[PDB]
C-alpha cells in the first residue's frame, strides 16, 4: 500500500490522475518526483520551472552546482538530486524536445530511467511544451516502465482524452 489517492488504473503498474504535479508532490511527499528536465537543468518553464518555483529556487541552485561539476546530461538520461520540500528525491529526466528538433525515439530511453525507482510521481515526458503527442508518451510509458508510476496530467481536457483513447 502507498499514499497516492484518486488515481485511475491503466495497467498493473501505471496509474493516472488530472493534477498539478507540483501541488500533488506537496500533498504526498513521494519518495521520487520526476522533473521534465533539459540537459542543462535550466528550470525555466513547464514542470521544471514550476517545481523549481515551489522550492523557492533551491532546486536551481542545487542544479547549477551539479552542472558545474558534471556537465550536461544526455537527452534520454537522468540524474537524482534532492526533492527539497516536495519529495525525498527529484529524478531529473531529459526527454527529447520536439520543438528543439530532438529524436522522439529517445523517449523510450528516457522512460527507462524510471525503472531504477520502485515508485514515482511523474509527468508525461516529451509532451506539453516539449512538443510530442501525450497519447504517444503515455503508450511509451506503459510499454517501458515496469515500476509503479503515478502520472499527473495538468490539463483536464487532455486527461479525459488520454483516458478515453487508452488501449
Ligand atoms: N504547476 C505546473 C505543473 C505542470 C506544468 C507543465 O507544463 O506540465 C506539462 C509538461 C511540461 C514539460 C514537459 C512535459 C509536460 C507534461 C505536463 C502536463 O501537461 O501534464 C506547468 O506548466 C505548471
Amino acid at each position: 500500500v502507498n499514499s497516492f489517492s484518486g488515481y485511475l488504473k491503466l495497467t498493473d503498474n501505471v496509474y493516472i490522475k488530472n493534477a498539478d504535479i507540483v501541488e500533488e508532490a506537496k500533498k504526498v511527499k513521494p519518495t521520487v518526483v520526476v522533473n521534465a528536465a533539459n540537459v542543462y537543468l535550466k528550470h525555466g518553464g513547464g514542470v521544471a520551472g514550476a517545481l523549481n518555483k515551489a522550492t523557492n529556487n533551491a532546486m536551481q541552485v542545487e542544479s547549477d552546482d551539479y552542472i558545474a561539476t558534471n556537465g550536461p546530461l544526455k537527452v534520454g538520461g537522468s540524474c537524482v538530486l534532492s526533492g527539497h520540500n516536495l519529495a525525498k528525491h527529484c529524478l531529473h529526466v531529459v526527454g527529447p524536445n520536439v520543438n528543439k528538433g530532438e529524436d522522439i525515439q529517445l523517449l523510450k530511453s528516457a522512460y527507462e530511467n524510471f525503472n531504477q525507482h520502485e515508485v514515482l510521481l511523474a509527468p508525461l515526458l516529451s509532451a506539453g511544451i516539449f512538443g510530442a503527442d501525450p497519447i504517444h508518451s503515455l503508450r511509451v510509458c506503459v510499454d517501458t516502465v515496469r515500476t509503479n508510476v503515478y502520472l499527473a496530467v495538468f490539463d483536464k481536457n487532455l486527461y479525459d482524452k488520454l483516458v478515453s483513447s487508452f488501449l
